[PDB]
C-alpha cells in the first residue's frame, strides 16, 4: 500500500518528506502552483528563526510583550479595518476616548469633551502630522502679514529621530540642527533660538532621545521661546516629540512641566507601541486646542456609508492596537502604568549602576529619566584596549542579545556608545543574565593580543 | 461561614459581572485611577465591539476579512515583531524584498537588478503618496535643470479618485485637476485628461478598480495619448497607476491586458496587499519601473538600531505580520491558487450582478464586471413613483447585519444614488443567495409604504 | 506545477477557491458526495453570521455568557449522554445534588436526603411534569370520591408562557385564563378563585412573567386558596411557574413567602438556563415531598445496565448543563449568586430609570423585581407620533440590538410594549451604549413627516 | 509569606487550599464562593470514576465527532434555538435538515418545506408522532359518532422506554406483542390480533434496543392494508426508527420501510445515535402536511414578530442543528454510506468472532444494524459457574461497559449481552475488546464455585 503522491503534497504528505522542502523559497517570481498550508507555514516560519528574539532585542524601544488577555483581544481583531468607521462605530468612539485620555494625561486645557487628536501607526506619522500642522499654521500666518512663506525651516537637536529627516526631505523643508557636546548633552535653548528666524515653523524638543535617552528641557525652551517671540513677533511654537517619554513623564514625573501646561506647546506626539505598552502599530498626536489643527487637514469620505471624517496620512489600517490601548488604560489605570514604568526605570537604573562599576565603562549621564541609557569606554581604557564597543556587541550577539553600538550624533561623533532599553517584559532576572554575559565577554576580549578591525579603524 | 469581603472589589474569586466595576461606565475623558483584573478589562473592551457590523458581512470594504487558519496563526505569532528593526530581524527584511520582487515581476517589470525597486506600505494610502512624491521630485529635478519654474505643481486624475489623493493634494499643497464622469464616459477618458495637462503636470493617475464604480481606467489608451502629447511638448509627463484593487486581479484574470510596466510611461504602480492581495489590514505595495525613477532623496539610513538600516517610507516602526502573511499567500497559493480565488470572487460578483439586473427596481451601472465588485441604481421610471431610495434599502439590510453602502457618485453623476457590493475572499455563493434573499424581502416591505421616506422626499 | 484537483477539493485546495463555494448549500436533498472539513465548516458557519449576536439579544431570558472555566468544563462533556446512569453514575449523583440544592433554596421541608425533583431541558418540560403531576393527583382524588374526572381544567393568568398552552392542547386539558388590567397588573386571587371548581387540577402563578417581568403574589393566592379549599374540599393545589424568579427570589428576596414555605405550594418549576446562569438546556422541577410525585410517573430501564429510574419527558440528552449548574453553585455560592443577580437587577433598574426620563416613554411598573421590565409610549405622545415601538425595534436592529416589541395579553391587547432583559454579561457600559442608541433612534424617528405603516395600522 | 494562601487568593494552589479538604455540597448551596480553578477541579474530578464514553458499548448515542464539527458546535453553546426571530438563519437551517431527512425517507410531499419537527431525541420525536396519531384518531372517531375515550396502540415488547412514558403520561393503553425465538421481531399477524377501533397506530421498530433487529415494516404495511380494508378502522403505522433511520437509506436503499409504504404516515429517528451528532438531536417527519393536526402548532408574540413551531420542548441548544447540517454537507450520501458501512462491518466482525467462542451463541445470524446481542450456549450455561453478568463485571475492570440483561416478555429467561458499534470504534478497538473477553472467559472458567448471579439462576 504505497502512496503515489506522497512527495507531491497530498493528504498523507509529511512536510519534510516532500519535494517542496528540497526546493528554495521563491526569490524573484511567484510559484506557478500551490502547496499545502503546513508546507507553506513552515517555509515562512522557518526563515524567522535565524534572527534576534524580540524579548532579547534591547535595541528597540517598541513593546515586545503584552499579557495573555490583551494578546487574545488583539488577535481577535486581526480582520478589523479601522477606517470603516461607519461599519465599526464603536471602535471609532473607543479611538476618540483614547485620544481624550492621552490629552488629559498631558494636561490639555481644551474644554471640548472630544479632544483634538489623531490615531497614528507610530511616532513617524504622529510627528509628521504635527509638523504639517505647524507648517500650515505658519503659511496661513505669513500670508495675512504679506510676508513670504516659500522657505520654511524647523529647529531640532542633532539627536533627532530619522522621521524628522523624512519630514524635511519629503516636504522640502529645511532642518536646522543644534549640535550635541559634552557640556550640553541635550537641546540647549540659547543655541536653538539663534537658528530661529521668520521662517521657522516650530522647534522640536525630544522627550526620550533615541541616541542618549535624555529629555530636552521643554520648560526652559518655553521660557526662552517666550522672550524671543515677544522680541520678534515670529510666534514660533513648540511641538514635543515625546515618542518615549510621553508615557513615562505623567506617571513618574507628574510635576515636571513639559506638556500643554506650557504656553508654547501647541502639539505633542508619542509612540503608543513603545512605552504605551501596546504591540507594534500605535502612535498618538494631540493638539492644545481645536484652533491649532488647520481646517485644511480634515477630510471626508462618502463611499463606506453615510460619512467618515479623518485626520491622518494612512487610511485603511488594523484596529487591534486601539483595543490594546484602551485595554491597557482600563486594566492598569494610573497606578498600573506608574508601577510598570517604575519597574522598567528601576531595572534600567540597576544596570546603569552595575555598568559604571565595570573597569572599561563610563556612563554618558548620571541621571536616568527614561528606561534606557547609554555608556562608552573609559577614554583612558580605550587607548590601550584592543577592542571597541562594536566587538562587545558581537560577543553578546552570540548569546542572542542585541545590544547596539553606534557613534553619537554631530560633535560627539567620535564617541562609540552602547545602549540598553528596558521595556516591559525585561526583569531584574534578565538583567542579571545580561550583566553576567557582559562581564564574561569583557574577560574574553581582554585576552586579545592584537587589535580588532574596529579598534584599528579607530586609530584613524 | 465563607463570605468573601472583596468579591465586588475585584479579587481572585470575583465574577466579572458580579463586581462593582461592571456597574460603572467605561472611561471617556480620563485614565482610571486604579487597575482592574484582566478578565474585567477584557470584557469592558471586548463588549463594546459587539454592537457593530461583523466583518464578513461588511460588503462596503475592499479590505480582506478572511485568511486561512495557518496564516492567522502565523501572523498572530508575529504580533510583537517590529519590522523596521532590520538589523535585529534581517530575515523579514529579506522576505520583504522578495515580496517586492514578486510584485514587480507580477507587473512585468523590465528591471534587471535581482532586488527590484519598491517599498512596503501600510496600505494604498502610503504607497500612493510615495509614488506621488516620487513623481513630484522627479518633475522638480527636471524643471530646475531646464531653468523653468517648479513652484506650482499639478496632477491629473478622475473625479472617481480615492480620498488619499485629496490628502496628497492638501498635505503637499499640490493642485488636483479632476476629469469628470459621465454616462457616456464612465471611466477616465484620455483626451479630457490631456486637456488639463501642462508643463507643471507631475503625472496622470489612472485607477485600476475605481472604488466608486469598480471599473478600470484604460491605462494603455492613456499611455498612447500621453506619448503623442509628450512628443509634441517635451513635458515628459509620466503615468502612476493607482491599482489599489485591480493590481492583484489583472495579472491573474487578465494577463494580456497591457496596463503595467509593459507601457512606456507607466513608471510606478501601487496596490493594497490587504484588499485582493489577500492579507489582513496593514499592507500596501508600491513599485517603480526602475532604480532611476526613485529619487535618491527619498532613501534614508538609520544608525542606532544596529549596523545600518536603509528604507523608503512615510512610516517607520510598524507591525511585520502582514509581510509574513503576504509571503505565505504567495507560496501557499502560487499563481494558480491566486487565479482560482480571484476567479471565485469575480464569478460571485458577476452572479449577484446578474441577479440584481433581473429585479424590477434595479439597473446596473455597467455591462462588464472586471473586478469583484459592481454598482447599481434605481430604474429612473421606477424611481419617479417609488416612495423609497437606496438609503432605505441600506437600512433594511442593516437590520439583518449587512452593510451594503448607498452613496452619490462623484462629479457630474452626483444625482445618481448607487449601491455597491464588494465580493472578497470568504464570501461564498451561499452567502450571496442569503443577501439576494434579504434584498428581495426588503423590496417587498419597502413597496408597501404609502408615503415617501425622508430620503425620498429630499430628492424631490 | 499546476495542481489539477485544486478546485475539486484536495490537500492544496483553498476553501474559497473551490467549486463547492460557487454552489448553494443543500435545501432539499443530501449532497451526493463529501467535501473537505474546512469547506463544510465555513458553509455552515457563514450562515450564522447574518443574525443577532447572542449578547445583543435583549429579547431572550436564556443565559448568553459563562466564564471561561464553566465553558471549558461543559465543552469537555459534549459527548456524555446523561441518561446512561449505569455508565456515568457520578453525574447521576451530581444531578441529585443539584436537585437537593434547588429544593433547599426554595425552603423544602422534605426530610429525605435525596429531595424529590427531576432534570429538564427547560421550563417547558419542568412545567409539563408539574402539570401532569397535578393532573394525575386530581384524577386519583376524584376516583376516591366517586366524582368524575373526564373534564380537567387549570387556572393561570393570560400572561402565561406558551408551554401551558402546549400543556392544554397536547393533553386536551382546559385552560382558564385570568385577564390583566391596569388596576390588576398581576394574577388577582379573587378573580382567579372565581374560575376554580371541582375539576381544577391546580392554579399556576408565575414568578417573572415574560410579558411584564412581574411576579404573581403567591402568598396572597395561597391565603385565598386556603379559605376556598376549606369551604369546598376541592383540594386545589398551587404549582409555581418560577422560570425566571426561581433563581432571583431566594437571593434578593429571601423573606418573600412564595415557595415551599406556603401550605399549598406542592411543586415548583424554573429555568436553569435563564437566571440559573447555565447555557441553554437546563430546567428544574421540584415537589414539596415524595407523596406529591405520583408513582405512575416513574419508570425503570433494564438495557443500560442494572437498573435506571427516571422521571421525565426526554431520555437521551447532553450532560454538560448539569456540570455547568453544579460548577456555578460551587464557584459562586449564595453570596456569588446574590452578587450576580444584584448586578443584573441594578442595571435593569438603571435602564428602567433612564427610560422614564425620556419624552416618549412611560413604564408599565414603578418597581423592578426581576432583571427585566417593559414600557410603552406616553398615550398623549403616541396620538401625535408618526412612529410606533415597532419602528423603534427596527432602528435598533440596524445597530445589532434585538429589543422586542409586542402587544400585551388579554384586556391590554391595545398596548404595544417593549421589553429589555438584563442577563449576566450585560454591563452598565452596555446599558449606556443601548440607551445612547435609543436616544439617537428617537431623534431620527421624530424627523418623519408621514406616519409609518405600523403607525397607520394603530389608527383603528 | 502569603497569609491567605489557603483561603483562595491569587497565589493559591488548588490542592493546597482548605476547600480541597472539604466535601462537595450535597444538600445546600455553599454560603460563599471559591476560585474558578478550584470549582473547575471539584466538578471535573467527580467525572473521572465512571465509564469513558468511547468504551461505553451500551449506548447508541454518538461519542465522537471530528475536530471541525466539535469546534463548530462548541462555538454555538450560547445560542438558544427557539429565539428564531433573533436567529432566523438557524431556523431555516433546521428546516433544511428536516427536508433532507424527509427526502432521505422518500417523502412524496411536494411542498418545498417538508413537514417535520426538531426533537431533543427519539423520546420527544416519538411522543410527537404518538400525540399526532392520537389526535387524528380522535378527530376521525368524532366525525363517525364513535367513542374516542379509550385509545390504544400496539408495539412489540422490545419497545424502548419512551413508549411506556407515552402510555403512562397520556393515559393511553399500550398493547404489547411478545417476542419468541420463533418470532424474534414484531410478527404482523399477532400485532393485528390486538388492534381494534380504538387503536391509534402500530409501532414497528427499526433498530430494536434489546436485539438490534428490524421489525418488518413492509410486512406490517401489507397486513395492515388488508385489515384496514376489512374493518375501516384506518389504523396507521408510525415507525420508531431511532437507530435504523440513519442506517437503512444508505446501506439498504431498496428495503421498503418508509414513506414509500402506504400506511407509514410518520417516522422518527435519533439524530444523536447514527445521525452522527453529539447528544441532543431527534427528528420526526410526517408523510404530508395533512397528517400533522393543526392543534399541535403554536405561535408566540414576545420574542419577535411571530414564531410558530411544533414540539414539547421550547428553549434548547442549537449546537446540534449546526452539527447535523455540517454532517450532511461534510459527508454527503457517499460519506454517510462509508461510515455506517465501517460500523456494520466491525459489528459483523465481532459477531462472527463471538460465535467462534465456546460459551457463546448469537441471537441472530443476520446483522442489519451496527449492534447485536448474544447469550451463553444453553448446554454450556448449565454446567458453567458464571453468568453474563459476571463477564460484564470482568470487562468493567478494564474500563469497558458491555451490558448484560434479560430479554423482554416470553424471552425473559434469556440473559443477553449487547455491543453497539458507533463511529469512533475501530477494528483495533474491536480486537482490544475481543482479547479482553477471551482473557475474561479463561479467568471465569477457573472458578470452582458458582457466582451469586449463577446461583440465582438455579
Amino acid at each position: 500500500m504505497e502512496d503515489l503522491n506522497f512527495r507531491k503534497g497530498d493528504a498523507k504528505t509529511d512536510v519534510f518528506g516532500s519535494d517542496r522542502m528540497l526546493q528554495p523559497s521563491p526569490v524573484e517570481r511567484i510559484p506557478d502552483g500551490p502547496t499545502t498550508p503546513e508546507v507553506a507555514y513552515q517555509m515562512v516560519k522557518d526563515e524567522t528563526f535565524a534572527q534576534t528574539q524580540p524579548r532579547l532585542n534591547l535595541a528597540t524601544f517598541v513593546t515586545t510583550y503584552m499579557d495573555d488577555y490583551a494578546t487574545k483581544l488583539m488577535n481577535e481583531a486581526i480582520n478589523i479595518n479601522y477606517i470603516d468607521e461607519t461599519e465599526y462605530p464603536r471602535i471609532a468612539v473607543m479611538n476618540g476616548k483614547c485620544i481624550n485620555i492621552v490629552a488629559n494625561l498631558w494636561n490639555s486645557p481644551e474644554k471640548d469633551t472630544w479632544k483634538t487628536g489623531a490615531l497614528a501607526i507610530g511616532s513617524s506619522e504622529a510627528c509628521m502630522l504635527g509638523g504639517v500642522a505647524a507648517w500650515l499654521r505658519w503659511r496661513k500666518k505669513r500670508q495675512a502679514q504679506g510676508k513670504p512663506f516659500d522657505k520654511p525651516n524647523f529647529v531640532i537637536s542633532t539627536g533627532f529621530q530619522v522621521v524628522w529627516e523624512k519630514f524635511a526631505q519629503l516636504w522640502q523643508i529645511e532642518m536646522r540642527e543644534v549640535p550635541l557636546t559634552l557640556e550640553k548633552t541635550t537641546l540647549d535653548p540659547e543655541e536653538a533660538l539663534k537658528m530661529c528666524d521668520e521662517n521657522t515653523i516650530c522647534v522640536v524638543p525630544i522627550q526620550g532621545v533615541t541616541w542618549t535617552g535624555l529629555n530636552d528641557d521643554v520648560e526652559a525652551l518655553d521660557k526662552a521661546l517666550d522672550a524671543y517671540n515677544a522680541k520678534t513677533g515670529y510666534d514660533i511654537p513648540i511641538h514635543v516629540d515625546a515618542a518615549s517619554g510621553g508615557f513615562i513623564l505623567p506617571f513618574l514625573y507628574p510635576d515636571t512641566k513639559w506638556d500643554f501646561r506650557l504656553k508654547w506647546v501647541l502639539s505633542i506626539s508619542v509612540s503608543g507601541h513603545k512605552f504605551g505598552l501596546v504591540y507594534p502599530g500605535l502612535g498618538w498626536v494631540c493638539w492644545k486646542g481645536k484652533e491649532y489643527l488647520p481646517e485644511e487637514m480634515s477630510f471626508s469620505v462618502n463611499y463606506l456609508g453615510a460619512n467618515i471624517t479623518q485626520v491622518g496620512l494612512n487610511f485603511s489600517r488594523p484596529a487591534a492596537q486601539i483595543l490594546g490601548q484602551y485595554y491597557q488604560f482600563i486594566r492598569l489605570g494610573f497606578q498600573g502604568y506608574k508601577e510598570v514604568q517604575y519597574n522598567s526605570l528601576q531595572i534600567a537604573k540597576y544596570i546603569h549602576g552595575e555598568i559604571a562599576k565595570m573597569a572599561p565603562f563610563v556612563n554618558y549621564s548620571e541621571n536616568v529619566v527614561n528606561p534606557l541609557f547609554i555608556w562608552y569606554l573609559k577614554p583612558e581604557y580605550a587607548k590601550s584596549a584592543k577592542w571597541t564597543l562594536y566587538d562587545l556587541q558581537d560577543k553578546l550577539s552570540q548569546h542572542g542579545w542585541m545590544v547596539p553600538a553606534y557613534t553619537l550624533p554631530s560633535k560627539l561623533e567620535d564617541y562609540v556608545v552602547m545602549r540598553v532599553v528596558v521595556r516591559q517584559g525585561f526583569s531584574r532576572d534578565m538583567a542579571d543574565m545580561l550583566l553576567g554575559d557582559i562581564k564574561n565577554a569583557i574577560a574574553e576580549l581582554e585576552k586579545l593580543d592584537f587589535p580588532t578591525p574596529t579598534r584599528m579603524a579607530q586609530e584613524k
